[PDB]
């Protein structure tokens, strides 16, 4: 840091420039943070009588974090618009953090008044780590980012983490990492702590959307050379035989040509519609899920792989996971309508990946004779195989941006199921905490841990900058594009914007599909 | 080689030295080496009537070879704990060998006694192909190693392979190799042989084992802000209507989160217990086996994809043929008691690789309607999708260092499926025989092939040096690791140790798997 | 993290021992207004882990 308590630490810093190839983007926040736990470590776990799916075992610690993860902390809805609309794939390169203007106030509760005063001396000190060596909690999709809205203040949340257990009881291997055993660095009133980290080359998230179905490939004028066996038997008097015909597939044939490419792989979802009368009645939610069974118990997959949402002209259906659902504004953590939860659409990966509600395909079960008729059964459960395309599900506006792959000998295709970004040494995180003021010691010596302290909490504000890199298109299509657009009617809200209480809200999900490309 | 016949070719070098980074073994050994096969060539196949999957074609040859391939060879028990305790990782990096000492014995059998004695003008000859021309015998991990204790003398393993065939008879695709056929080097009393040899670059084998289940990523804290649905239907007076509500993920709810990853793919095994009562009364051993089916034929799926052997808490159970199992000392080949086998254990890979004996999952088989109700059904196998993460099975100390990949237009992740170290290009096999001399021949002139032989073998000591590359930790641990120990109650004899009638044996399988990293 | 109390009212005090006492218990000496700091222990330095790559690695340490 430097200078004074007089002289301040930082200006604001919150804009975007666009320059073409690359394009930067810029934003400050404000910031409160508690002091929890009462400055001690506590292990948590599991409570009492738990499904054995349920069970877990882990520690709580005083430390905060920030996390800036979301697109919507670095985009506004408009600035969105000049990549979603104008470009075919961006991506991170390099991004700055910077922490200022810090300030430290301690409270007073007696009787039923709380005064509140500057501490001038006190400290706040942080760290990043860098070096990978604590459980990596981002990329969860938790609660606590940065607001999408600059004039929102926001509390930074209570960092914490799980380790092996059995039941509710811990394992001989299990982990405890003391956050104090760090160094970090200590800041006063007129401190100010920065770091700079750049990204491992990672490919363009594609923004386009395909102009070609991987079933149509080819032209429809000229037949193919190959043939395919398309009658197995003929007439003869008055009853068939066993005759093998052959053919080559035309324009009218163009279910049966030869390819030379596979659709993606699926993992099947069960089927659900918005509308209500169409649903069985029952509770099927937890027993007619899709799930992944490790170590004796049982997790639901909630992205799951990428696949499309429904077929052409089923716009009601849905997956049971399979998709992702954000809220609308205010609402609740339980037990809440559909009105109030947005329900994102994946359909224009169409054209590559399967649809998630229906099988990869069928296969012969059996070997045929003259007394045994061909049997087949639908596939609901496909693994890569060679000669096998995709696409990888969509960013949207507001979601995760990256994720840590994990630290494994082996793994395929990293890009993670939630969307984004998979990175081996993603962003590190920053952890922040309130130095401990003890209070008026006893004159007598006594060893024994402090249960006394200062009440007292810190403020501040936060930047980050991060640098992107953009694809622009060259296309021949002659016709025009679809774009995406705000409704020109009138109404009493407009999108994306405060209302008369002042709360600032967002009204749908945003993608970034809209360009299209030929496949 | 060089000089004469009473002067040594070479000194005993036995010893591992460590220097930090990088580390270096050494180990020395005796051998005798017979003529085999009266000096001549041999087609064998399979004998009269045998099950189709038991057929089989083939050469066996005169020559013999050096197998070092196992660990036990290169690695004491002690040394094998600088690296086990001390380290995340470890791989190959560069090797020596050498021959040297040889000297060749003449015997006469006449009457009741053999006498022995010096053939000094005879030779042997050596030759390593290094062009990977011949069948790629090691790595199948047969008998013949060095032996793990070096004051043991060993013969060297006879030479052979096999090619295609139908039932028992050749296909004209069918190879034959002369071994005669290549340059070797003729070797006599006060001669010695040597070559170096350069491993490609490998990834370094994962000695840790994870701190964190894939299952539990994430903080319990703080919520998640993703939805997923909850509950299907609610009560409505007397009965439950179709109603459809959503919920966000906290603490309580850990299954049913959100997350970026899957666990590894599954082939599933059948499960048996050690205790014998629990166990089904039947010949259920190649009936109840997984299998794989090439060529009409069957083969049995040994080791299998890498998946952990037993869940929490059931130490009694493990994969029918899932895991690598050891004889004891002494142990013979058919039919013995479990009491003699040791059987390996995986374990520490839970966090990742589901369990052998159970399923991937479940997955949604159809499409639910008003009177359709949801149908779910079990996968068993599961190939790979993307964003999956997994381990490799573990080398233990006796087992496969490493492999040679196939040389084939594609293969997947070509960690070898025993263990260790998959190569494109692996240490070349050494192979050895003895010159024949014939034996007093007929006045007159004929033409034939010689039926008489002196009757005489040779013996020597043979080297190898490798080099191997070692990954230390960082680790922000707090509390301890788990280490591997002794036993420190007094017992009748020590481990790894001799016994009073002076043979060495090894008391229990001894894998890399005790450092602790967080996922 | 400390903290410093004020002690003995910032004044010396002789003290001793109390009145009827075993001859083996007698004492007399000062206490003193001030503090002092004591790392002396070894669990101040190392932790649980990092006492590890001394005790099972080496032979000795000073
Ligand atoms: N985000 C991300 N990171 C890395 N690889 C990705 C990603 N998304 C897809 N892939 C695929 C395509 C790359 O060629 C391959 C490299 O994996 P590996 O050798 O890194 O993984
Ligand atoms: N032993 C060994 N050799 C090679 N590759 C391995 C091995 N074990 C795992 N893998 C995986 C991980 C590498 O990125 C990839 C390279 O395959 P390919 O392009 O060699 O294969």
């Amino acid at each position: 840091g430097a200078d004074g308590v007089g002289n301040s630490s930082g200006n604001w810093h919150c804009d975007s420039t666009w320059m073409g190839d690359r394009v930067i983007t810029t934003s400050t926040r404000t910031w409160a943070l508690p002091t929890y736990n009462n400055h001690l470590y506590k292990q948590i776990s599991s409570q009492s009588g738990a499904s054995n799916d349920n069970h877990y075992f882990g520690y709580s610690t005083p430390w905060g974090y920030f996390d800036f993860n979301r697109f919507h902390c670095h985009f506004s809805p408009r600035d969105w618009q000049r990549l979603i609309n104008n470009n075919w794939g961006f991506r991170p390169k390099r991004l700055n953090f910077k922490l200022f203007n810090i300030q430290v106030k301690e409270v007073t509760q007696n009787d039923g008044t709380t005064t509140i005063a500057n501490n001038l001396t006190s400290t706040v000190q942080v760290f990043t780590d860098s070096e990978y060596q604590l459980p990596y909690v981002l990329g969860s999709a938790h609660q606590g980012c940065l607001p999408p809205f600059p004039a929102d203040v926001f509390m930074v949340p209570q960092y914490g983490y799980l380790t092996l257990n059995n039941g509710s009881q811990a394992v001989g291997r299990s982990s405890f990492y003391c956050l104090e055993y760090f160094p970090s660095q200590m800041l006063r009133t007129g401190n100010n702590f920065t770091f700079s980290y750049t990204f491992e080359d990672v490919p363009f998230h594609s923004s386009y959307a395909h102009s070609q179905s991987l079933d149509r490939l080819m032209n429809p004028l000229i037949d193919q050379y190959l043939y395919y066996l398309s009658r197995t038997n003929t007439p003869s008097g008055t009853t068939t035989q066993s005759r093998l015909q052959f053919s080559q597939a035309g324009a009218s044939d163009i279910r049966d040509q030869s390819r030379n490419w596979l659709p993606g792989p699926c993992y099947r979802q069960q089927r659900v519609s918005k509308t209500s009368a169409d649903n069985n009645n029952s509770e099927y939610s937890w027993t007619g899920a899709t799930k992944y069974h490790l170590n004796g118990r049982d997790s639901l997959v909630n992205p799951g792989p990428a696949m499309a949402s429904h077929k052409d002209d089923e716009e009601k259906f849905f997956p049971q996971s399979g998709v992702l659902i954000f809220g609308k504004q205010g609402s609740e953590k339980t037990n809440v309508d559909i009105e109030k939860v947005m329900i994102t659409d994946e359909e224009e990966i169409r054209t590559t990946n399967p649809v998630a509600t229906e099988q990869y395909g069928s296969v012969s079960t059996n070997l045929q004779r003259g007394n045994r008729q061909a049997a087949t059964a639908d596939v609901n459960t496909q693994g890569v195989l060679p000669g096998m395309v995709w696409q990888d599900r969509d960013v949207y506006l507001q979601g995760p941006i990256w994720a840590k792959i994990p630290h494994t000998d082996g793994h395929f295709h990293p890009s993670p199921l939630m969307g984004g970004f998979g990175l081996k040494h993603p962003p590190p995180q920053i952890l922040i905490k309130n130095t401990p003021v003890p209070a008026n010691p006893s004159t007598t010596f006594s060893a024994a841990k402090f249960a006394s302290f200062i009440t007292q909490y810190s403020t501040g504000q936060v930047s980050v900058e991060i640098e992107w890199e953009l694809q622009k298109e060259n296309s021949k299509r002659w016709n025009p594009e679809i774009q995406y657009t705000s409704n020109y009617n009138k109404s009493v809200n407009v999108d994306f914007t405060v209302d008369t209480n002042g709360v600032y809200s967002e009204p749908r999900p945003i993608g970034t599909r809209y360009l299209t490309r030929n496949l």
